[PDB]
């Protein structure tokens, strides 16, 4: 059980196809009835074997602060969290919202939750009072944990609920410290199928729902991720990614701590300083770096002769496609291939260009053998022809380990899991050597700037404005953000289409929505293309935008910001 | 136009029809209800003026024997002494008044005084516990409270030591006041039509009970729809069998009869309904229009019905639950009357109904009242255009119908009920090829035992108050007598063993916390509750399992029926 | 209960077919029963399929045996006796057991059904003294035989097979039930003019108690009435006796004399079963 | 053109070569895009024009039991079935195994299935636990329907697969009745090419496979059969065949009910007694 990860860690130091398959087989034979990744892996293969190796190197590029934590200090610090939580009467399964910046105490809380068998809800720091109140309606908090920078937002969204509140940095009235109880509490003997994580994620139909992950799905699924990423024990590993999302669990937390590596974490407020971040990469001698194509696109526009990166060995991308031209520029300069790979909040990494895999540009590589990946056509028959597009699906008998339990929405489960497959809602084709190529969403779900965006959620917030009668939100091609959020608005009788109105509505949306969700374009239209029932055909809104692009024509009341 | 409306309406009542209904509809739309006060404008200005000395109320208590008769005049006087006495104790417009009494003239009196004085009345039922009442006070603080002497201690204990003015409708008690102390002349409050006069605490599927907010027109003028479906006239003696703290008392014991200048008949009884004696009193008092709930109706038809003639009875009606086709038929075959079912919620007035002129199809609540825009929507929220297709009963909001509440005192609950231009009733139905509606059931987990709406969480909560109870799930189980039974599934804490004596001990505790209708009639102890991936109780599968067990007439291993 | 059987290492176990029927539905790989050597059933017939499932698993035959309150065991598959499924075995030599026909002559031919009787000269030892009721003695003790009121046939090896009651006595869930007792209790409801209680086939409980009720003038047939009457019966009758079905009828089939044909109420139920219909005023609980 | 069947029925009362050819040509001009033989032929022609003609005369030569059903009573009885199935949550295309003796309720269920757009899998009464398990491996049941004589075989072949189960004669624990619902359910608007029947047939190479029939292939193909057979409306028509095969549909069901005849059905257990 312990022996498994020691074999895994070796696999990493020189991986290949064949040895991967052995790893695969061995996972199937783990006994995972009672499992707790902190106790069993963190504490019993790292705190014990490398307890005073650096687990985490942290740095805030604004403040300048640095902090360095060994596997020991980190395990202690996390126990003080879990002791403090338990002291405030937190039983197993209790809900804990976690909204903090990148900071050691983030990792700490992660650990305390996993160990204590709590349900953590990662909450992003750019979430609005509105978004947070939505979350509370859907899943009531037993405790919430914030930094002092976003305490007001939680305080306001909470309103008049009893919860236990906690600050990771600084004091605030009726908030508590996390390091003031004893750094000894015991494991919760968790079932491997027990819930530890809920991720609110956007869908194509309704408001965002919780994706449910267990004490093995992420803690042991992340193998697939770690394996594609090619993170080793020797590595100093950084993931450019934010605090409320899956990619952090993926590569800022699980994948590095699985293999006993040194995590590198960098915090910044506001806008990313491309140069400053890359300076901190080189300056801290990171060896493995995962960043999103959004970031990569911005990096390659720097003067890259200002860097050596002698210490950097692995570079990876995920969440959107990776332009062949990006890959090439970075290679020609630093002699490294940015290895793209694929997955969702609902899963771990499912497909990827592994270290040992020859990259074909604009291909996310081949399936990880721990997922049974199939292209299905519209009728749900399996595609076994090259260059034919279909739905990316996961075969459910046997049920892969890294796959979420389901959504907190039983209807959405009925749409996504069926005839013994889970549909990712992504479309692709494969080639003659089994390399997969991402085509796009079969959904109306949007990805601006490596953020998953649900239409209804923006449409909803739009109907909050007195002027707005109807709204349809679609994503439009943009080289920098992949997609832009555009809104079609039908106006109530009484209001007329002006730029000043468009702006007024946008500024309203800024108080209700996460920035990435606030439409960059607004177009007033007399009506929305609809089916006979009255369902919006967001498909045809998109097609129409395309034909308009090819004749460089603006809509009559289309307002760009 | 404003007085003339009611005079046109009262005629529609004496002989109604499709076409003349539509005219009534149109005329309501052209009322000026910007500043309106139903007591001044209708009670006083029409009824007290034109029929001041006709009997407004005939009252009887079947237990005590006590009886009363009040004319529209005496009642208006009586009500003014109330309003004068309230004002004397410093009651301004919008002030909250809990009213917890038996059926009694002074109840009507207070209703009037409240509406006229522009106060916010909170109808409170007489079977509410100290606990329930304290909950209410946490949610809305009382400026004054009004009780009978039978439930004064309950108010006194739930109050604790809040400042309030207190009032007794029958007898003396220390620090309680009389309501007939000041002069029977104090003036209307000029209410806006949208001003609040009523708040109703109602159960939901999700949490503790919240307030439904009604205005000086929503009930006082919405009730038209009700009165119209009911078919109450001026010449009628109209009895509604309903208890004091709920929307149906307003609907049929108060507004619908007094709108059309009828004689109200009010019958009070404590405790358990004596079907044989109540129907004897109906006949004996020559009621002519009778609303009763299907629960009552179900009990009546089991009598030997050759005991009664019902010489004087011409209209019979039901509301609040479905009305079994077999009930309708038995009563018809005997007395040659159709019991007309009709539909609505605390949140509304009557929205759908078998009107007097409408051919009844049994097990249908009839057709929508044209003063509400009723739509069946499917799951995606698109309007249903096909017979025998089930969907959500909704109210279209532009324009906003008149009898519809303002909203809940809870903004989360408003966000659920008011969506994409529709207020969802959370009821499901299908219509037929002639546009008759058939009730299917709740989209919710809300329960209706014995014509009382019951919230699961409320009872689940009270159950966790018992040391032994680790988890609880409260569902309604099919029951012919009360439509649904409140059953609790209980997971036990380690230490306590599933026994009849334990089930009882828990139940008797729940009796001190919960209104009787809420106290589970069954308690079944289980190892676990079937759950989704979320942790949410599959009340779905609890019901399916109950069904398979019913077909083998077997109880669960530790299911205790009381 | 099965856990406690194993846990206490019982070696001989007698339960009724009702129990046995319920046991075989369990997942029976939970149990070893390493200490159990004898298993027996009595009070109603023992389905061949029950016997088989228990044998295939635990390697024991559930040995059926027959008797009544009035007696001790009169017929039975003894330990040494090859069990033929659906047979209660052979007569115990301390009772003189005879199949008689309706005319009271002894049946000596295989596969012919008759009344199970006990020959009384000399009088077997385990046989009750009689009833405290002289009428009931007149019916049971006749021409030097006690009639059990059970019907059976024997085969070519003298093995007895249960057919059913020649009475109107009912056996729900291994409890013997009298019609008149339930009919009596039913007259206690003001609405009830007459009542006829019969048993209807049920695989779980052998028979269900059904009541046919004629109503007094004034009351009309409803489900709500049926229920009201049943709930009343619950306060008067042991639960096994409380009718699971109530059917309102205009009249009860009668002979020329006016005697209720409970026989024909049963036959009618059978014809209805064979076209899978429930009745027009039959209310199932 | 439903006038087709009225022309067909007459063709039957006195056929010949020439008039046959007309029938042929008229079938080619049918609109079979949306079709439902129960609604369109059974109900709309026969129940309407001869509702109180005897549809079925039934006898069990072993028990003695006999039944006589008019086109009306049969249509009602079938609706009770379909109502009951729907009540247990049966959508169109759902699989229904049907294993019963020759009995009225068999025809009833046939009708309910065709009307309700279900996929029926006729299963003969002599099929073993093994053979039935094979069937379930190949196509999973949503519901199964048996007589009480073969309930244990279904129960055992199922093991504990979730299905709705139904008995045509008698009660049994966790089996449901078919006539406790309403005497009217609405037609399923079937496409003509929609599947309503699957028949497990033996072949040379493997274990048995399913033959797939549609809402027209049998319900309208049977014409050819009915025309060769020469069955008329006036006739009392008996087909000696067993319940889980094509020849039952062919001649105990479709060919007679196409032309509005009286079906005669005889049930026996065990070996055929040719002189009785
Ligand atoms: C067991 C007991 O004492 O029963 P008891 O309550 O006195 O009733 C006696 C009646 O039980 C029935 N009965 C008893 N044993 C049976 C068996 N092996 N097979 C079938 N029926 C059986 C008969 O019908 C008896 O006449
Ligand atoms: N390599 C990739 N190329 C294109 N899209 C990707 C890639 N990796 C992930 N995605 C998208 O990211 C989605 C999941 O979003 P999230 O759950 O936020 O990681 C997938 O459904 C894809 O649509
Ligand atoms: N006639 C009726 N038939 C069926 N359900 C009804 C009927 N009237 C009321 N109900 C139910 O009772 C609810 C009204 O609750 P209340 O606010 O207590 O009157 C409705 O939302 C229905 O779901």
């Amino acid at each position: 059980v312990q022996d498994f990860f020691r074999k895994f860690i070796e696999f990493q130091n020189s991986p290949n196809e064949k040895s991967l398959q052995e790893i695969v087989k061995l996972v199937g034979q783990l006994d995972l009835r009672r499992f707790n990744w902190v106790r069993d892996v963190f504490e019993d293969i790292h705190v014990k074997e490398r307890g005073s190796k650096t687990a985490l190197i942290w740095r805030d590029i604004n403040t300048g602060e640095e902090a360095k934590l060994s596997y020991h200090e980190l395990s202690l610090m996390s126990n003080r969290v879990l002791s403090t939580l338990r002291k405030h009467g937190l039983k197993k399964g209790d809900v804990v919202y976690l909204m903090t910046k990148v900071h050691p105490m983030h990792w700490a809380v992660f650990l305390a939750v996993i160990k204590g068998g709590f349900v953590m809800v990662p909450s992003a720091t750019n979430l609005t009072v509105a978004e947070m109140k939505y979350r509370f309606s859907d899943l009531k908090p037993s405790a919430i944990i914030s930094d002092s920078l976003r305490a007001s937002v939680m305080e306001e969204a909470l309103g008049s609920l009893k919860v236990e509140k906690f600050l990771i940095d600084g004091k605030r009235e009726t908030w508590n410290s996390l390091e003031d109880e004893s750094s000894n509490a015991e494991p919760e003997d968790t079932r491997g199928e027990d819930v530890i994580i809920n991720y609110f994620t956007s869908g194509t139909t309704g408001m965002p729902k919780r994706v449910i992950h267990t004490a093995v799905s992420y803690p042991v699924g992340s193998i697939t991720t770690a394996s594609i990423v090619g993170v080793r024990e020797s590595d100093l590993h950084l993931n450019l990614s934010a605090t409320g999302w899956a990619k952090f669990a993926w590569s800022s937390f699980f994948s590095p701590l699985l293999v006993g590596a040194t995590v590198v974490g960098i915090n910044y407020e506001g806008k990313l300083d491309t140069r400053r971040y890359l300076g901190e990469v080189e300056n801290l001698g990171v060896t493995s770096f995962c960043a999103p194509p959004t970031a990569w696109r911005q990096f390659i526009t720097l003067d890259l002769d200002q860097f050596r990166f002698e210490r950097l060995r692995s570079v990876v991308s995920a969440g959107e496609p990776l332009n062949p031209e990006v890959i090439k520029i970075w290679k020609d300069k630093f002699n490294l291939t940015i290895r793209d790979f694929y997955g969702q909040t609902e899963t771990t990494a499912m497909v990827g260009n592994f270290p040992f895999l020859k990259v074909k540009p604009g291909s996310m590589g081949k399936p990880h053998p721990l997922y049974d990946i199939r292209l299905l056509d519209d009728e749900g028959k399996e595609i076994t022809k090259p260059y034919e597009v279909g739905h990316i699906t996961v075969k459910l008998n046997p049920r892969p380990i890294g796959l979420f339990l389901g959504y907190s929405d039983e209807k959405k489960n009925m749409e996504s899991f069926r005839e013994g497959y889970y549909y990712t809602g992504d479309k692709a084709y494969f080639d003659e050597e089994g390399y997969f190529y991402f085509v796009g969403r079969g959904d109306d779900v949007i990805k601006t700037s490596d953020y998953r965006v649900g239409p209804f959620e923006v449409e909803s917030a739009l109907l909050e404005h007195p002027a707005v009668a109807e709204a349809a939100v679609v994503g439009v091609p943009d080289t920098v953000r992949w997609q832009l959020v555009k809104a079609y608005i039908v106006l109530k009788k009484g209001y007329m289409p002006s730029k000043e109105l468009a702006e007024e509505i946008r500024e309203k949306m800024k108080t209700l929505l996460s920035p990435y969700k606030v439409p960059r374009i607004i177009e007033f239209v007399d009506e929305l293309p609809k089916t006979i029932s009255g369902k919006i055909r967001r498909v045809e809104l998109r097609k129409r935008e395309e034909e308009k692009r090819k004749k460089g024509e603006v809509g009559q009341n289309e307002y760009v910001f």
